[PDB]
């Protein structure tokens, strides 16, 4: 990472050329270029690259992405004053604050919101339930009820949790991680009903973001799913459009889950003062967060004193409507094995790969293992001169999930560094390999290892 510049990585339906004029006000007054980069899967490659202390000074990204990065070291703790702290909402902070501490500074709210063509349906269903209907007319004059994108979950979520559906029960102060919704009745409801949708050829299973804006765009289809950010391209298509609340399935709102869209400090930055001024005196400033909305809106920002305009206009309005509705994400670490799930879940059931009942069973089992193999990889990395008694070479015969390949690299890693720096990358390989738990805790009791064994056992359960 370069010193005396600053790189921030954004999404790119985000309004990261609004952004970059940002960054061109603070090269005048400060002589720091500012690069904004929108690559794709930033929220990926960015603990790829920080975890190496390689990415960019700052990330952008919904706040339930941060607590995983904050509970890898990737993030520094961001320090603002009491004074800046009070222009900004405290629930936006406490979005972005994870063990205690701040991690992130939050930009803005967002939540989906119902979006329709107010040429075509000067009234917008209220209710799910009547879209099948109202698709068959449509269909008669060469147009359709409703396109959104089908290849996230995100913008199925409102529906699955309308009627109970839910990521993680809050209890008592914290989430429960081994209390999951994923595959209760209403979850099922919510995702046999846009199955259905398919099914009886109101939607197309590989509808996409591209695909159900430029058909909402060219007045192809009479309401789409998306939040503020799509806002200016309807603009510029002069589309008449209203914005407001989702329909209701069973009688029960619609729940979008609650982005906060943050910014964090990578921890390797030697930048840190300065994406610290950037952010607290640049962006969040009534003219930074200006810029950046008026390239692709922002939703209700986390910036009181420009919060207090935005919140006149209708479609912020409609925005906190449906947050109201749904719920803020976690910000927990086990929040992107939980998003894992469920998009292979709805992407398998719409399709057709699965059944909704198969398709939700196995997000329930396989995000629940996630959780279970991530925190016991965890504990023997915290715990880890408690296991180098372990030998690699006695281990290795009862440890059926790693490859060949595996065996023969670890092996030669033996070879060249010795059996404890080997086992760092044995403990490494085995977690990104299936069912690796069960055979450990099985290796450990060959090699006569039980108290470990016991030990794995305990953090696994
Ligand atoms: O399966 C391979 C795919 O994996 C990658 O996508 C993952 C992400 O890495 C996870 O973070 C998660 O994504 C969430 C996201 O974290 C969450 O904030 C929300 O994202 C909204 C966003 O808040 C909003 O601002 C706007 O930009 O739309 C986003 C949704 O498109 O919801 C996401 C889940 O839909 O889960 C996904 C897996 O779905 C990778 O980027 C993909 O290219 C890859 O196919």
């Amino acid at each position: 990472i370069e010193e005396g510049k600053l790189v921030i990585w954004i999404n790119g339906d985000k309004g990261y050329n609004g952004l970059a004029e940002v960054g061109k006000k603070f090269e005048k007054d400060t002589g720091i270029k500012v690069t904004v980069e929108h690559p794709d899967k930033l929220e990926e490659k960015f603990p790829q690259v920080a975890a190496t202390g390689d990415g960019p000074d700052i990330i952008f990204w919904a706040h339930d992405r941060f607590g995983g990065y904050a509970q890898s070291g990737l993030l520094a703790e961001i320090t603002p004053d009491k004074a800046f702290q009070d222009k900004l909402y405290p629930f936006t902070w406490d979005a972005v604050r994870y063990n205690g501490k701040l991690i992130a500074y939050p930009i803005a709210v967002e939540a989906l919101s119902l979006i329709y063509n107010k040429d075509l349906l000067p009234n917008p269903p209220k209710t799910w339930e009547e879209i099948p209907a109202l698709d068959k007319e449509l269909k008669a004059k060469g147009k359709s009820a409703l396109m959104f994108n089908l290849q996230e979950p995100y913008f199925t979520w409102p529906l699955i949790a309308a009627d109970g559906g839910y990521a993680f029960k809050y209890e008592n102060g914290k989430y429960d991680i081994k209390d999951v919704g994923v595959d209760n009745a209403g979850a099922k409801a919510g995702l046999t009903f846009l199955v259905d949708l398919i099914k009886n050829k109101h939607m197309n299973a590989d509808t996409d973001y591209s695909i159900a804006e430029a058909a909402f765009n060219k007045g192809e289809t009479a309401m789409t799913i998306n939040g503020p950010w799509a806002w200016s391209n309807i603009d510029t298509s002069k589309v008449n459009y209203g914005v407001t609340v989702l329909p209701t399935f069973k009688g029960q709102p619609s729940k979008p889950f609650v982005g906060v869209l943050s910014a964090g400090i990578n921890a390797a930055s030697p930048n840190k003062e300065l994406a610290k001024e950037f952010l607290e005196n640049y962006l969040l400033t009534d003219e930074g967060l200006e810029a950046v909305n008026k390239d692709k809106p922002l939703g209700a920002v986390a910036l009181k004193s420009y919060e207090e305009e935005l919140a006149k206009d209708p479609r912020i309005a409609a925005t906190m409507e449906n947050a109201q509705k749904g719920e803020i994400m976690p910000n927990i670490p086990q929040m992107s094995a939980f998003w894992y799930a469920v998009r292979t879940a709805v992407i398998n059931a719409a399709s057709g790969r699965q059944t909704v009942d198969e398709a939700l069973k196995d997000a329930q089992t396989n995000s629940a293992m996630a959780f279970a193999e991530d925190k016991t990889y965890k504990y023997i990395c915290r715990n880890f001169s408690n296991f180098c008694n372990v030998d690699v070479v006695e281990i290795l015969p009862y440890l059926p999930c790693l490859t060949a390949r595996d065996q023969d690299r670890l092996r030669a890693t033996c070879t060249l560094s010795g059996n404890r720096d080997t086992l760092w990358h044995l403990f490494n390989t085995l977690q990104r390999r299936p069912g690796w738990v069960e055979y450990f805790i099985a290796a450990l009791r060959g090699c006569e290892l039980v108290d470990l064994a016991d030990e794995v056992a305990s953090v696994y359960q």
